[PDB]
């Protein structure tokens, strides 16, 4: 769009834009297969893969981690050092609070990001390249592809775990739920979307400017959206808007409504 171009202008940065309305398979793409770091966008199909791997009775298994654990953002994982975490709270932190300690520990749990990768190849992902724990501060620099992935990707891999077979419809469930109750993305795609319909997204912000969101979006009636939204900027230590997200997801609802 000459439309997402302006947001470019508007706000010095680059735009990456995928979205798949899944009930006409109609698509809006904006630099779709260009790479960004995916930041903790990653702990949205971390959690996918820890699904699959465990029964819902097996997230019950109780972690305990050390001080030597917590990063630079631990909100509920610094609370219990003491009494440790259910791996299912500890997806509960990671997804809903962007909880890094959290993902880390469920990472390890997985078998590290090594592992995360080869599960997102077995699901039909060669984009996504998780290769360092903390992706995040690799780093790296242009244009160089560990812990990257595209808007395509992203959307392909959500839409695998949360709403076709790569899991079974319970597991699905909590998956959903988390991101829907997810406590980041207020001033993101979901302000971008129309008042009152469902939206369950992962926030993620790395160097370089980059902020991003990926979204599933229910309407009222009928089938969701998968939507990715990511973004960069030209220097290291670069700001970032999270009003160019909110923006960026209204030209991509008014290019589908
Ligand atoms: C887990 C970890 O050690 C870590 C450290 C610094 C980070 C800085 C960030 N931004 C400056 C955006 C984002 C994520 C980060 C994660």
């Amino acid at each position: 769009k000459d439309d997402f171009a302006k947001l470019e202008e508007q706000f010095d940065a680059k735009l990456g834009i995928f979205a798949l309305d899944t009930g006409t398979n109609r698509t809006v793409a904006y630099r779709p297969d260009e790479r960004f770091a995916f930041a903790s966008t990653i702990k949205a199909l971390t959690v996918g893969v820890l699904l699959q791997q465990k029964s819902i009775e097996d997230l019950n298994q109780r972690i305990t981690y050390t001080r030597d654990d917590l990063v630079n953002y631990n909100p509920i994982t610094e609370k219990h050092v003491d009494t440790g975490m259910t791996l299912k709270e500890l997806a509960d932190a990671s997804l809903r609070y962007s909880d890094n300690a959290a993902q880390n520990l469920i990472l390890k749990q997985i078998g590290g990001p090594e592992s995360l990768k080869k599960e997102l190849r077995k699901i039909g992902d060669e984009v996504t390249n998780p290769e360092r724990f903390c992706p995040e501060l690799n780093e790296v620099n242009p244009g160089e592809t560990q812990d990257t992935s595209t808007a395509r990707a992203l959307v392909t891999s959500l839409r695998a775990f949360a709403l076709e077979d790569k899991l079974p419809s319970e597991k699905r469930e909590l998956l959903i739920d988390w991101m829907k109750r997810n406590t980041t993305g207020d001033a993101l795609i979901r302000a971008g979307v129309p008042d009152g319909w469902e939206v369950a997204d992962k926030t993620g912000a790395a160097s370089y400017g980059t902020r991003n969101d990926i979204a599933i979006i229910w309407p009222p009636k009928g089938d969701p959206v998968v939507l990715a939204v990511l973004s960069s900027r030209d220097k290291k230590d670069a700001k970032y808007d999270d009003k160019l997200i909110a923006e960026a997801t209204k030209v991509v609802m008014k290019a589908l409504n």
